């Protein structure tokens, strides 16, 4: 797969990584695929003890839900289209940012977010270090009470 | 009238809008002249702009409006302010477009005489903050 360092990458290095990958379509163009039904297409470009890299192809309906990445830092580069990056606020008036093609962002391991509102056919590259082996998925009950499900991923 | 969702538009939708309008010269060609409104309603303001080389917006924000710009002919310089005084400058050439969310601060300057561009804002541009420096060097924002 990818020829990356044998160590964890910090946020900035992860952002450099997804941006340089966007400039090397030889590493990912083959894997571009839009599942007509089923779940969010994801394609692993690289998974080892230190870094995970995925190529994501979005449908208009795709939604990560609210989640954290446990101990993983991460970065996202939008290659084509646009996404909405959302961050939760306790009041309920959550922060929403449009990330469009050519743009990228990164976060450390404390980040809680939701990606949704994609242009149909959008394409993005995501990288995580350490690997995204566990994620916390938040849900709300009828009461309004918030819980966090830790998911092996 | 423009067939648009009945709501404020985000920066991606505004970019799509200005590029779509650029591809339909039947709607704006008559209005080139060296600021013509193409459509204004509760959700969007869409403008055709013809630039002279001396034109300068000054540093400003759009309060709560997202925006997009398509350069139809010529070229513009888009500048974003930086702490330190070494502002970031980008030439936007004919065919090219960009958009921004409501937190944007920028300055647009004509880069070639006779440039023509299409801009769109949502929500409509009711207030703009124009930034200035006094003789202290202290920055202020006048809401216009
Ligand atoms: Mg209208
Ligand atoms: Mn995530
Ligand atoms: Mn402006």
């Amino acid at each position: 797969e990818l020829d990356l360092p044998e160590r964890n990458l910090d946020r900035r290095e992860l952002r450099d990584l997804v941006n340089e990958l966007a400039a090397h379509p030889e590493r990912w163009a083959e894997h571009v695929m839009f599942p007509e039904e089923g779940g969010r297409h994801y394609a692993s470009l690289h998974r080892d003890a230190y870094v995970d890299v995925w190529l994501l192809c979005w449908r208009a309906e795709d939604d990560t839900g609210w989640h954290d990445h446990d101990i993983s830092s991460g970065a996202v580069r939008v290659v084509a289209g646009a996404l909405k990056e959302c961050n939760p606020r306790i009041g309920g008036e959550h922060l929403e940012t449009v990330v469009s093609e050519g743009e990228s962002f990164s976060f450390g391991p404390d980040h809680i977010h939701r990606l949704t509102g994609a242009v149909h056919g959008s394409v993005s590259i995501a990288a995580y270090s350490p690997p995204l082996w566990r994620l916390g998925q938040y849900s709300i009950d009828d009461s309004g009470v918030m819980r966090r499900v830790s998911v092996s991923y």
